[PDB]
């Protein structure tokens, strides 16, 4: 019953210069997995690499305009776009 | 399986001042956070109430990329275990 479904940003170090959140990971393996973000600013506040997995927060964050940003992972099959991964909520909070 | 238990910390914004890593939870209804292992006290600590973890000292990627902790929850009173001992892993910038 550990939880381990949440990143952390900084808010003082956000800004448009883009900085590393966190990254999707699957422990599933070879036979190459497509990795996309939906839901609470995904693509204009949190951005990712379709292929690393790699989340950027790449705007400035204001922790009193918004807390926490609700996202959905999912990993797909490159050529067929068959689910390799359930949708999985996860949770973005900001800092100070 | 989606793997959650990873934590990324940036070297460039690490130093004497503590930097917010993560947070260990458990979701049950207390709990006292136990923090063991590669770099704990020393470079990660841990609040034994809220879970939170800070980077305390300024890190070096090229002297260590990865850390393995080990999460603890126990009971305020008996000490023994509300969780398994679970492994987590802090991973650092570049």
């Amino acid at each position: 019953s550990w939880v381990w479904n949440q990143m952390f940003v900084l808010e003082e170090f956000s800004g448009p210069e883009p900085i590393l959140v966190g990254r999707l990971h699957t422990d599933l393996d070879p036979g190459k997995i497509k990795y996309i973000l939906s839901g609470d600013g995904a693509g204009t506040i949190f951005q990712i690499n379709d292929i690393t997995g790699d989340i950027h927060a790449i705007k400035r964050l204001d922790r009193e305009e918004k807390a926490e940003y609700t996202l959905t992972a999912q990993a797909v099959d490159f050529e067929t776009n068959k689910p390799l991964e359930p949708p999985s909520e996860f949770i973005i909070k900001v800092q100070d």
